């Protein structure tokens, strides 16, 4: 068991550094911490999603392991803290970026909660988290989606609400649906699932790449119609539409899901990995490249999801051996923590922020997964 052990001890480490430093049973946005942030350096709901996502998928990884009950002896302080972030506000219940009201308010902010919460909900079975997923989707639907841009997700609602459609927020939202129907099978969360996805493919796509663009603004002459594009490409706008594809051919079994997924799968694995040989592993493979971590966790989702279908393992491989590769290289330093701008190892760095650490501990909680399975 290897996997399960760099996991454990990495996310000790996150937990010690990082959780229950307030007086909000939450997560504290970095190490070391200057004494210098709003409300007692808790993070903005967006690092604390990363917290949680590392928690959520801790919970998956250490099931039949010796420390299980460690960890699900957490969930109620891991609770009791992202709930603190659980505001009405302008008579919407959503999960503001601090915990309170009169605070900005964004959809993407919100789906990478509901994300956690229903598969917190999938490990558990316990109602209240399936209970906070669907306050995320309703606010998601009736709030984030409407028919400006020809359709698809907002971006921020408060204080002053955007009007321009964006990946960050449309495609994890049809990932949000698939998993969903797959807790409910409720039909609603799969007709939504597969109209933010249809929007991802019709608006938002590269068809050169099958990539995702970054948001879209209204037409100047319509404004129910698409409009000008922003095309910067960031790796998690393309993993969720690989995930949600994937879910929509496990849940419907149509062919067009997966032959999409092949192609966005391609594309990332050639975009944001590069070839690299390692020292430490005496390898040659293609290392996740230097970037931002959280974005790329949230990218590899996506392989994760898709080795789930087809058991070709040649991307999770890379992924498998850039993790290790980090671990036992000058990426690892002493306080237990990764440099995660560079995988490779070599950069220095001497501050640490929870929505990265939380987002590497992610990709070590899945690895140890697969472990379990021994796949």
């Amino acid at each position: 068991s290897h996997m399960a052990d760099r996991a454990h001890s990495y996310m000790t480490s996150v937990i010690g550094y990082y959780f229950g430093k307030s007086s909000r049973s939450c997560w504290r946005s970095n190490y070391p911490y200057d004494g210098k942030g709003y409300w007692d350096g808790d993070a903005l709901v967006w690092g604390q999603g990363g917290g949680l996502s590392a928690f959520v998928a801790m919970r998956d990884a250490t099931k039949e392991s010796e420390v299980e009950n460690l960890y699900g002896a957490m969930d109620d302080m891991m609770f009791k803290g992202i709930q603190y972030f659980c505001q009405l506000d302008r008579g919407i219940l959503a999960y503001s970026c601090y915990p309170a009201a009169g605070n900005e308010r964004f959809y993407d902010d919100n789906v990478w909660i509901g994300l956690d919460m229903v598969d917190w909900y999938t490990e558990t079975k316990e109602m209240r988290y399936l209970t906070q997923a669907k306050v995320v989707w309703r606010y998601l639907i009736d709030h984030g989606w409407d028919e400006t841009c020809g359709g698809g997700v907002h971006w921020r609602e408060l204080n002053e609400h955007t009007t321009s459609k964006h990946s960050c927020s449309t495609g994890p939202t049809a990932v949000m649906g698939c998993k969903m129907y797959l807790a409910t099978q409720e039909q609603e969360y799969l007709d939504w699932a597969i109209k933010c996805y249809d929007y991802m493919l019709d608006v938002l796509q590269d068809k050169s790449d099958h990539l995702f663009y970054d948001n879209v603004r209204p037409n100047k002459d319509d404004p129910n119609l698409p409009g000008d594009l922003e095309k910067n490409k960031y790796s998690y706008n393309s993993g969720q539409p690989l995930q949600a594809a994937c879910l929509l051919y496990k849940i419907t079994g149509e062919q067009k899901y997966l032959d999409e997924a092949y192609a966005i799968a391609e594309s990332c694995h050639k975009k944001w990995f590069m070839p690299y040989r390692s020292k430490e592993l005496n390898l040659t493979f293609n290392i996740l490249a230097p970037g931002h971590a959280w974005f790329n966790t949230i990218m590899c989702r996506g392989f994760f999801e898709l080795y789930s279908i087809d058991n070709d393992r040649k991307y999770i491989d890379d992924i498998e051996k850039s993790m290790i590769h980090a671990w036992s290289s000058s990426c690892h330093q002493g306080n237990n923590l990764l440099n995660d701008d560079d995988l490779r190892g070599g950069t220095t760095k001497t501050g640490w922020e929870i929505l990265h650490q939380g987002a590497l501990v992610e990709l070590y909680a899945r690895l140890a997964v697969l472990e379990r399975e021994n796949r």
